[PDB]
């Protein structure tokens, strides 16, 4: 009987890739009609999925890039216990597998990464693993420094799980309303059956803590060009992290745009913010694929 997504759709009916642990990842592609100028992988965040990037991906495809993505293990239409990961590096390993597969299929093209939130930490660690190989990285509110208060509170729970055997302990859910000022986008997020909005399993939050630690160690060695988009009112990925990334990265091509008063999900924020975000990514990628 065929392997099916967690929503019961046979993988044989969907674009997919099998990762190094034998788990099926659901994949998406947006390719232009002409010859592609470059490849770009879209790296989604915690609890969400690649389908949330439809509009951004179609904009990038319109610049003649071949955009590709997958749902990370434990997310969306990919396999794995929901919101569990044996180690955070699994996400990076799987991105690298998909990139390597695509570069075989479409050789000679430069490859970019775009990542948001947890997906931005994944993007940072992916570029850091392959210094010199990626042409550029677009980061929308990447997880660099967590909100200090939320992180300290969580670290209490983390102390229980790290010192005891408590496999089912969970944090309280994040309030989706404090992550975008656009109430319609919040309602869409709350309506999407592929989003996990349950409280975070403490074991997974521990891997996010590992992600923050690894990102810190990676920054002084990062050299990839990057565009960094950050809201000043981000209640999850603290803006201090974006400033620290600008300061500590060794990249010779680094740009920060701060959106004053904007919340975390900048590409699903108020129209004037999101329109700027799309425009600024368009300009930055166009200039680096000319
Ligand atoms: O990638 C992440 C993401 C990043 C980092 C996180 N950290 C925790 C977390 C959860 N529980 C306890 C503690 C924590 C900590 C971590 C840091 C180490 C421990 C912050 C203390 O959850 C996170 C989630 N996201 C992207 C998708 N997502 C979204 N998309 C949305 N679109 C709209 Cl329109 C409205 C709303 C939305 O929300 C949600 C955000």
């Amino acid at each position: 009987s065929p392997r099916r997504t967690p929503q019961s759709i046979p993988y044989q009916d969907l674009p997919h890739l099998v990762n190094a642990d034998g788990q099926y990842l659901f994949c998406r592609y947006w390719a232009p009609t002409g010859t592609p100028k470059a490849l770009i992988f879209v790296s989604h965040g915690a609890g969400e999925h690649s389908g949330r990037y439809e509009e951004l991906a179609r904009m990038l495809m319109g610049l003649d890039l071949l955009v590709f993505a997958h749902d990370h293990v434990g997310h969306g239409q990919s396999e794995g216990e929901r919101m569990v990961v044996s180690d955070f590096h699994v996400f990076v390993r799987d991105v690298l597998q998909h990139v390597d597969s695509m570069q075989k299929d479409y050789p000679g093209l430069p490859v970019f990464l775009l990542g948001h939130s947890m997906g931005g930490a994944i993007a940072i660690l992916t570029a850091a693993e392959r210094p010199g190989h990626f042409a550029g990285m677009v980061l929308i509110s990447p997880l660099v420094l967590a909100n200090p208060e939320s992180a300290t509170t969580f670290k209490v729970l983390a102390a229980k799980v790290l010192n005891s055997v408590l496999p089912n302990l969970s944090s309280g859910p994040i309030d989706s309303s404090v992550l975008s000022r656009n109430k319609t986008e919040v309602d869409i997020y709350n309506s999407d059956p592929l989003i996990c909005r349950a409280g975070l399993k403490v074991c997974f939050g521990i891997q996010l803590l590992n992600a923050v630690s690894r990102v810190e160690r990676a920054l002084p060695k990062l050299t990839v060009p990057f565009l960094l988009l950050q809201g000043s009112a981000d209640r999850l990925c603290d803006s201090k992290g974006a400033y620290l990334l600008m300061e500590l990265a060794k990249s010779q091509d680094k740009t920060l745009k701060i959106y004053e008063g904007a919340y975390h999900v900048l590409h699903k924020e108020l129209p004037e913010v999101t329109n700027s975000v799309f425009h600024e990514i368009n300009m930055w990628v166009s200039q680096r694929t000319a």
